[PDB]
């Protein structure tokens, strides 16, 4: 039964939480969260608390703008990480986490295919697997590891399994991306959700976990997104097997990806998701 989620475009605080609820006419069986690597486990709680008074899973994206792949894996953040390893184990409860994400594109600075040219397989993976033994060190065996790629391969290096740390350290594989339309000036032109994600799914269906659709959306520029919404749904339960969970990145941001960018993309979306 195919659990539905979003970033709902602000930190899921209870109101955030319940307007997304209310909007798409369903609750959310997943609410996720971005943090970056100088945020303290004391932050998020309140909105862990939010999230799971809601009966929801946190998805957390932990994004290290503060440290490479290189100063993870040499143990330079050991005590930050080890810290938010214990804070994670004492709340107790299951928390999906991603950190080092989209890691085949290139602008994240702990990517391979970063223009800085530090991050390799070896040290992606080396940091990846230092993260998860740090917190199995500290008892957190309630975090459960979530392995992501982007769609597309962005950049010198990138792949989707180059960067793969290994069915030992890995819970669930994911997978992020956009129909962008004609928005972007790189030229950008519109993608059915067949066309953004199959190419990553194929990768991802030959490792034995579970797959999250971790982000995705539509532009309403360059087609209909009311029709691409219900395609998308619709594909991902016909033809996307392995895929339990799709997780919408609801923000008006480089475009209007929001499930209520227009009243036909909301019609659409509150019937796609169903039950
Ligand atoms: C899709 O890519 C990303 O978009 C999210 C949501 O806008 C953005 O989230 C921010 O993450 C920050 C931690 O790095 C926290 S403090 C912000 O509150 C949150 O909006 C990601 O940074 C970005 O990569
Ligand atoms: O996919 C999320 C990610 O997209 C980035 O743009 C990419 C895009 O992913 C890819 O499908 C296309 O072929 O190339 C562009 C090049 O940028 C975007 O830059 C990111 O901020 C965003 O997180």
């Amino acid at each position: 039964g195919l659990k539905i989620g979003a970033w709902v475009g602000t930190q899921p605080s209870e109101s955030a939480i319940k307007s997304f609820q209310e909007l798409q006419g369903r609750k959310l069986d997943i609410v996720h969260q971005f943090i970056n690597w100088s945020t303290d486990f004391s932050w998020v709680r309140p909105y862990a608390d939010a999230v799971y008074n809601n009966g929801s899973i946190l998805m957390i994206t932990w994004e290290p703008w503060e440290y490479n792949t290189v100063d993870i894996k040499n143990g330079k953040a050991d005590a930050y990480i080890t810290r938010m390893a214990q804070d994670m184990k004492a709340y107790g409860k299951e928390i999906w986490l991603r950190p080092l994400h989209e890691a085949n594109g290139d602008w994240y600075p702990w990517a391979i295919g970063y223009s800085s040219r530090v991050n390799t397989n070896e040290t992606y993976i080396a940091a990846f697997r230092h993260i998860v033994d740090i917190f199995r060190a500290n008892g957190a065996t309630n975090v459960k590891w979530v392995f992501n790629v982007n769609c597309d391969n962005v950049g010198n290096g990138t792949s989707y399994l180059g960067h793969y740390p290994g069915d030992n350290y890995v819970d669930y594989t994911s997978i992020d991306g956009y129909n962008w339309g004609t928005t972007q000036s790189w030229g950008s032109q519109w993608q059915s959700f067949d066309q953004v994600f199959s190419r990553a799914y194929q990768a991802l269906a030959s490792i034995n976990k579970p797959i999250i659709i971790a982000e995705f959306a539509s532009a309403e520029i360059g087609g209909n997104k009311a029709r691409w919404i219900t395609e998308a749904y619709n594909s991902i339960r016909t033809s996307y097997n392995k895929v339990i969970a799709a997780v919408w990145f609801h923000e008006n941001k480089e475009t209007d990806w929001r499930i209520n960018s227009s009243p036909g993309a909301l019609a659409a979306y509150r019937e796609a998701i169903g039950a």
